[PDB]
DNA sequence: GCTTGCG
């Protein structure tokens, strides 16, 4: 029940404009069967790195003890982020340890675009990958689905950019060739 | 303001 502005959203999901920001949508459901169904689900961004920052992943983990995950149970956690998660400043590296660590979730992320900056991102997806992380592009389902679940939209039905599924498949063929190695 | 924080 706390959302997300809709100019917010619609300025650093859209994956054809890169911003000097990352957002982290979550979900978690449990499956007690395949009964996934819907169940936990907020957002929130990195702390802005004023002379380090800490990135909105590391922040998801940071407050992993607050959702009370029974560990005997297993869960799915979502992400839909606007950049993939980096390597370089260790991000990658720590969701491994994350999974590594509760082995009773099964994580699912899903990027917006992908940070190329980060000379190490290949390792970052691959590494996420090999972990056991299901890593994806954000196609128009995936917008919509964030839009309808988290933005204040006040029944306004999204409304897709310009170029949101050439830009899409463009990064979805970008990401699946970087996994196949 | 222009935006893969910076000036
Ligand atoms: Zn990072």
């Amino acid at each position: 029940r706390h959302l997300m502005d809709p100019h917010i959203f619609t300025s650093n999901f859209n994956n054809g404009i890169g911003r000097h920001k990352t957002y982290l949508c979550y979900e978690v459901e449990r499956l007690d069967n395949g009964t996934s169904v819907k169940m936990h689900r907020g957002f929130l961004h990195n702390q802005a790195k004023n002379l380090y920052g800490r990135h909105a992943e590391l922040r998801f983990l940071d407050l992993v003890p607050s959702l009370q995950l029974d560990p005997a149970q297993i869960y799915r956690v979502t992400w839909f982020i606007s950049w993939s998660p980096c390597f370089s400043w260790g991000c990658a590296g720590e969701v491994r340890a994350f999974l590594q660590e509760n082995t009773h979730v099964r994580l699912r992320i899903f990027a917006a675009r992908i940070y190329d900056y980060d000379p190490l991102y290949k390792e970052a997806l691959q590494m996420l990958r090999d972990a056991g992380a299901q890593v994806s592009i954000m196609t128009y389902d995936e917008f919509k689905h964030c839009w309808d679940t988290f933005v204040d939209h006040q029944g306004c039905p999204f409304q897709p950019w310009d170029g949101l599924d050439e830009h899409s498949q463009a990064l979805s063929g970008r990401l699946r060739a970087i996994l196949q190695n």
